[PDB]
């Protein structure tokens, strides 16, 4: 049977992870998706000569820490934990919302990959250094995409369906 995976991208509003959902999905870029909007997409999918189905939940609104939110999220068998390389606070919050995924699902080992968006823009300010440097601490691995171009957008999610494959 074909297997499936449930992914959820998560990170601060702003950083492209509707944009990076959609480009994976319809294969478009859409500069423009509603911030609210939290849902969830499949679609069939080629990964290492295996057709399997993957499951993205993309993430919306504001934080919760109600059960059934928790019991949400404990439904993820990977995360994309996703920062915009010019948003410096983007950044500083992506240790908040790897220790809410470890808590959710009560392991120190969760399959997850570290993305740093926006990669098409000229206003740096998060050095690729820290950014490998951060995921290098976390022992996970370290993806530069871009929405728009289409930059490692298979290398994000395919990266997230082999650690989950590796973890199981
Ligand atoms: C002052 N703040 C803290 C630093 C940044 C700043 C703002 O932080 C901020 N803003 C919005 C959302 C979040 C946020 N953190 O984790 C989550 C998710 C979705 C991640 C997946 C595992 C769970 S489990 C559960 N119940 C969740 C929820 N709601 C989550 N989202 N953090
Ligand atoms: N240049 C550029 N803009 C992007 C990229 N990804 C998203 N955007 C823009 O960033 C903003 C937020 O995108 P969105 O997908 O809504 O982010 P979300 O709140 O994380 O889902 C919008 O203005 C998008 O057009 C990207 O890789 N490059
Ligand atoms: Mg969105």
């Amino acid at each position: 049977g074909m297997t499936e995976y449930k992914l959820v991208v998560v990170g601060a509003g702003g950083v492209g992870k509707s944009a990076l959902t959609i480009q994976l999905i319809q294969n478009h870029f859409v500069d423009e998706y509603d911030p609210t909007i939290e849902d969830s997409y499949r679609k069939q999918v080629v990964i290492d000569g295996e057709t399997c189905l993957l499951d993205i939940l993309d993430t919306a609104g504001q934080e919760e820490y109600s059960a059934m939110r928790d019991q949400y999220m404990r439904t993820g068998e990977g995360f994309l934990c996703v920062f915009a390389i010019n948003n410096t606070k983007s950044f500083e919050d992506i240790h908040h919302y790897r220790e809410q995924i470890k808590r959710v699902k009560d392991s120190e080992d969760v399959p997850m990959v570290l993305v740093g968006n926006k990669s098409d823009l000229p206003s740096r300010t998060v050095d690729t250094k820290q950014a490998q440097d951060l995921a290098r601490s976390y022992g996970i691995p370290f993806i530069e995409t871009s929405a728009k171009t289409r930059q490692g957008v298979d290398d994000a999610f395919y990266t997230l369906v082999r650690e989950i494959r590796k973890h199981k």
